[PDB]
């Protein structure tokens, strides 16, 4: 028989990908290819996945989209594609139907890659490398896509689609799905380090106790372990290397990789929303795990290489790399643009995601070679009805030339404030930066984001992230220790703006431990007292340590697992971060929607913020540009231009904050009021000269100490 | 010595089963597949026992996928009307395997059920049909 003797329907080229049509009993397959000449649908049995149990040729094509509707099939059916066409790598055409490809619209993938020189489309050994054409079948080594059933019952989950957590009052908590619960011997295994483990009653209660509002999850897009990681006994722990944009990772799931990864994800989000916790997901759209040339041929390169990938225009054999990871997705092609926003819309309307943190966000604005934030993809995202409502967070740079684009992302976009990261670490490190540099950071960095009409909550303040040290390692090391990575300690940035407190590594010396505990609390008070929306690094409340590894993308082991066993030193830091989060959330003078001016307002005798120096005298224009290790400012809570959504003014307590990074002691004369101690970084018992201050008193402030005060009388 | 009749609860929740009550399989394009409920799955060591040769065994994911792979459209089931083993078969160590010998016209056979003969035979039958219709398979029953 031929392809015409098994019953078929022409199908439709609408909803790209496999779509279970319950009413007609069958499945509709759709796949874009501008350049394919023949497209063949492969169907596998669950048992036999080395050869296809049936080969169907996609003969119908409406426009640049191939499609066929195969009767009898149900959800759960395994499938993959073969794309026939021209092979001219020096021109960009790398079509090899011997290599089995993965549906870019597959919403569930069964397993991952079995590395073998057959999944490459070019002779691995040959001297002419990626110009050659290896004819080995790779079907038995590449995972297959699953037709999923999209249906799901969201128990009173649609009511949180109303009054959400506004970014004004948000506290971000960056988590790795696996590390959150792998060493949670509390839970059973089989859910440890899984989606279900994250949404268990034990973790949900913990997250409300900690007090964070929303969770930001490291890449959950179904990703592949790199071969140069496999050939060193290593894994992709972070997962910033995906090949599919619609499948939740099968490695994070704990119910089944045959569609159970999308079920256990939806059930996970449903559990969090029933606890009033928003969900943001780290998302890679700038590059794909297929690498540059010499990389594998597992999907896009096979389906249509000159559409999906940015290729060097004069050769078109090599790949433009603005991510440092081999390739860069070509976001200038209409269907590539359609893919990303289809995926962005998919995770919102179907997986009920509340926001996205874009990895290397600038690389998405690359048109040929230059970054212009007025590209097609950003505009369409801005105008879209549903994507206009969820939060959009950017890593405001890529590793290209001219890629540093902080403050140039459109409004509605928030940005990771790297300038806040670096200068705050240097301030407490000991360096003396201008009074105007750190004071700007503390008031939401208006110098950055005001020029493009943005707000203080648009600035994402953070002192540590998954890139670089953790907070414990930040006060415990001065140099990288990525020796365990297997790259001869050449990977991961060298300047971390780090300081050890008096060692490098673990220590017994009792001054080194304390300088840190004081330094850890010094960072914590700074972050949650500055204007903007703060991001906590996951595990930092637990004083998590990566053994001095500032680049633990490859370590899926005890280095990156969360250590839940707490001693007395760790337990009391947890209560500190708890009470500091509880503080920041209780006081609107730090959850501000508009910036502080330097003025009295509403006809009041105090100006909304005042800056002092060692003596209670106001900061001048020449003190404001001189360097400093001590910065003093008074937030007048009752004279803020802060108005809620109902037209009411807000106002808060009046606060005075002392940040003295000078290693030596300094004496400070207070302003005119009677001030009360609310929190400080002192580990020692707070003696009563310091608890209440009256009438322009002077007070000894030990070196490297942060203090918060509240005026009780004027 | 004679079995007793059970007052049953007729209620049953047919999950999206009422939509196949529309575009069905017209006889023009039908392919009939005559099955014995027991013989279909008794030696199906794939499935657990306790459902081998039962209604539930017939509607299991293993058999449903097999019937779509074979390609038949509707299933024709040998007599499922609750029947009695003839005495001249009993007095030779034998049974009524086909079952073309019933005494009740409303009870699904208790010998084919695998959940309970106290009303479980009518539940496990409705659940069996519901599973087939969710797979686009029509059901015809041999009736005496």
């Amino acid at each position: 028989f031929r392809t015409r003797d098994r019953p078929l329907r022409p199908g439709d080229p609408y909803p790209l990908g496999s779509n279970w049509i319950e009413d007609d009993d069958g499945v509709n397959f759709s796949l874009f290819s501008e350049n394919a000449e023949k497209v063949e649908l492969l169907l596998y049995s669950l048992t036999n996945q080395k050869y296809p149990k049936e080969i169907i040729e996609v003969k119908n094509k409406t426009g640049d989209i191939w499609h066929v509707f195969v009767p009898g099939l149900r959800p759960g059916q395994l499938y993959a594609y073969r794309v026939y066409g021209p092979y001219k790598p020096e021109l960009g055409l790398r079509f090899n139907p011997n290599k089995v490809l993965i549906d870019p619209y597959a919403k569930a993938i069964n397993g991952s890659v079995i590395w073998n020189d057959a999944v490459f489309g070019y002779k691995i050994g040959d001297q002419n490398q990626d110009l050659t054409y290896d004819e080995r079948d790779s079907g038995e080594y590449v995972p297959k896509s699953v037709v999923i059933n999209p249906y799901f019952e969201w128990d009173d989950e649609d009511f949180i689609k109303g009054k959400k957590v506004p970014l004004k009052d948000t506290v971000i908590y960056e988590v790795h799905v696996k590390g959150f619960t792998k060493l949670r011997l509390d839970l059973p295994e089989n859910i440890r380090g899984t989606y279900e483990g994250l949404a268990s009653e034990q973790m949900i209660s913990y997250l409300k106790d900690l007090g964070i509002t929303t969770v930001e999850l490291m890449p959950v897009f179904h990703f592949i372990d790199q071969r140069f990681l496999t050939d060193k006994g290593l894994t992709n722990y972070w997962g910033y290397d995906p090949i599919n944009f619609f499948s939740p990772e099968c490695r994070y799931s704990s119910t089944g990789c045959l569609g159970g990864q999308v079920l256990s994800f939806k059930k996970m989000v449903n559990e969090l929303h029933n606890a009033g916790i928003e969900v943001i997901i780290d998302v890679v759209y700038n590059h794909t795990a297929e690498g540059n040339h010499l990389g594998p041929t597992l999907s896009f390169r096979g389906i249509d290489n000159t559409a999906y990938y940015m290729l060097q225009p004069d050769n078109k054999r090599y790949y433009l790399d603005f991510t440092g990871t081999g390739n860069t997705l070509n976001l200038s092609h209409p269907r590539v643009i359609q893919m990303v926003l289809d995926s962005l819309r998919y995770w919102v309307t179907e997986m009920h995601v509340d926001g996205f943190r874009f990895d290397l966000a600038a690389a998405l604005a690359r048109e040929l070679y230059s970054v212009n934030m007025l590209n097609t993809f950003f505009i369409a995202l801005q105008q879209d009805p549903i994507l206009s409502q969820v939060k959009l967070i950017a890593e405001p740079w890529d590793v290209g030339q001219g890629g540093y684009q902080v403050g140039n992302f459109p409004y509605q976009w928030a940005e990771w404030n790297g300038k806040y990261r670096d200068s705050i670490r240097r301030f407490w490190r000991g360096e003396a930066l201008p009074y105007s540099e750190i004071a700007n950071r503390l008031l939401g960095s208006p110098d950055i984001y005001l020029g493009n009409n943005k707000t203080p909550f648009a600035s994402i303040n953070y002192v540590t992230s998954h890139d670089g040290f953790t907070l414990e390692d930040l006060v415990s090391y001065n140099q990288k220790h990525n020796e365990a990575n297997g790259f001869n300690n050449q990977d991961g940035m060298n300047e971390n703006y780090s300081w050890n407190c008096g060692a490098e590594g673990p220590t017994n010396d009792q001054n080194v431990v304390i300088c840190r505990e004081k330094q850890k609390r010094n960072f914590m008070i700074t972050l949650l007292v500055s204007q903007g929306t703060p991001m906590i690094l996951g595990g930092d409340e637990l004083s998590r340590t990566q053994r001095g590894n500032n680049n633990a993308f490859c370590q899926d082991n005890e280095i990156t697992w969360f250590d839940w066993n707490l001693d007395e030193r760790k337990s009391k830091f947890l209560e500190f971060v708890k009470k500091m989060i509880q503080f920041y959330r209780a006081h609107p003078a730090f959850r501000r929607e508009r910036y502080f001016q330097g003025k009295k307002l509403f006809g009041m005798p105090l100006k909304d913020v005042t800056f002092y120096t060692l003596e209670g005298r106001e900061v001048d224009e020449k003190t404001w540009s001189s360097p400093t290790q001590l910065v003093i400012f008074v937030l007048e809570g009752s004279v803020m231009d802060e108005i809620n959504m109902y037209g009411e003014r807000i106002a808060d307590d009046s606060f005075l904050i002392i940040l003295n990074a000078n290693p030596n002691n300094v004496k400070v004369k207070f302003p005119k009021g009677k001030w009360e101690l609310v929190i400080s970084s002192y580990l020692r018992e707070i003696k009563p000269e310091e608890r209440i201050i009256e009438g322009e008193k002077e007070l000894e402030i030990e070196g490297r100490t942060a203090l918060v005060y509240r005026r009780i009388e004027l």
